[PDB]
């Protein structure tokens, strides 16, 4: 069967910089037959709520144990709401099922780290899509980190792309990868 | 269930601007286990055949009711073919289903505008992917509009990037967004 | 049903130009209820093993027959592995089913070749997703190609695009088209 897991829609402040939530994370990990669809989408607040030219690149990291239990100790971790979403509600389903392992990335085909780097698009609709408000935001596939199986990181990158400070309001993102075996 | 609502093959000049036929507009949206998949393509007639760096933006929008049924009010509209497509052949069913609400974008989660701005490559297997002669795609969702209560923007932008004229054939574009619950 | 059909984990130098290896390919097509979902990365081996920027652009074609079988005379074709795709493990079945026809771009769709050309990040781990270590694929979908009934082409463009040589490692690409119905 198909499983998804997600925040849940509204998310808390629930992306760690370096011990300091600042940003608020939407992510939904889709298992259909095969492949796992990432779909997500980032509001920065505080100081991160406007990201200037000069901004750090930094990783999101999101650490999953060997069962598809996302971990304590990423940058998105086990202190914020994740679980299933159930068909049919907007539920957070905490209790983990055997089933979770399906949304990881398959530990064969990734058995080292992938990536897929895309357009992350800023502040779009106000912006009206001005080429200089887009930076990149690319997705680390099981790069390792401390003593997870499996890992997914959203890596964002080349902020001086940007003409100038910029609302960090990302477009919703999407990335494919081949889901785990049960 | 899954469920597809989409214009069929070879669909008509069902894109108006100023309340006139202007593109060919092939739309899908596919709804499997959690995630509707937006599968779209275009082809300018007219005055639009060919786009060029003077070319204005311009937004197609699609208008749904709470049903999931498209409206007659919107850019793409309840008067050119729209239904469901029947699993095993490429009708188009046009009697709506309480299934149809499946493909519109979570009013939880879309509860305020979201968009994705990607790339949108014209004429690209006859210019063989010219970087000079891409433009950009814009999704909006829930754009507010009227009495709708989903919708869904394809916006053309960025016609400054081509090097010149071009014609507008789009590529086939892909979007995601979160399905609503029944 | 859905259905997938791919070269499984760590595929052969399976990618041939001029009748040489050179190019080690994992694709993977998902049929789900409507769409399918391609995914793949390539590795350059030899003389491909690190592509310039004066870099000759090239098209590796896969050619499969009416009923969806992989053909022998593409660049990527049925002399190496290439198969089904259990659920529950990475295993290779030959074994030819009715469903393999769903994994086709749709005919009736398909009836004029379609394209999306997208980014295709190189080596991006290492180079910490630089935008000059970019190259651009294209999917070719249905372009005619000899005796085949369906084609699936990836045209990689735009080296000159590179700011200097770069390790032809793409990132994890996805594209995605309208299936062929049973």
């Amino acid at each position: 069967a198909p499983i998804t897991l997600w925040t849940g829609p509204g998310p808390s402040i629930n992306g760690f910089i370096n011990d300091t939530p600042v940003i608020r994370c939407f992510i939904c990990l889709t298992r259909d037959s095969n492949l796992v669809t990432v779909n997500a989408s980032f509001v920065g607040e505080g100081g991160y709520r406007i990201v200037s030219p000069t901004q750090s690149q930094f990783s999101l990291i999101m650490e999953f144990d060997q069962f598809g239990q996302l971990m304590s100790t990423g940058n998105i971790n086990s202190t914020t709401t994740w679980g299933e979403k159930p068909w049919g509600n907007n539920t957070v389903q905490p209790r983990p099922s055997h089933t979770w392992k399906l949304c990881m990335p398959n530990r064969e085909v990734y058995s080292t780290p992938a990536a897929t780097i895309s357009r992350c698009g800023l502040d779009s609709i106000a912006v009206d899509g001005a080429p200089s408000r887009s930076i990149d935001c690319m997705l680390i596939i099981n790069k390792p980190k401390g003593v997870a199986t499996y890992t997914l990181t959203f890596r964002f990158l080349n902020f001086n792309r940007l003409s100038g400070g910029t609302l960090f309001k990302t477009d919703v993102l999407t990335f494919t990868y081949v889901g785990e075996n049960q």
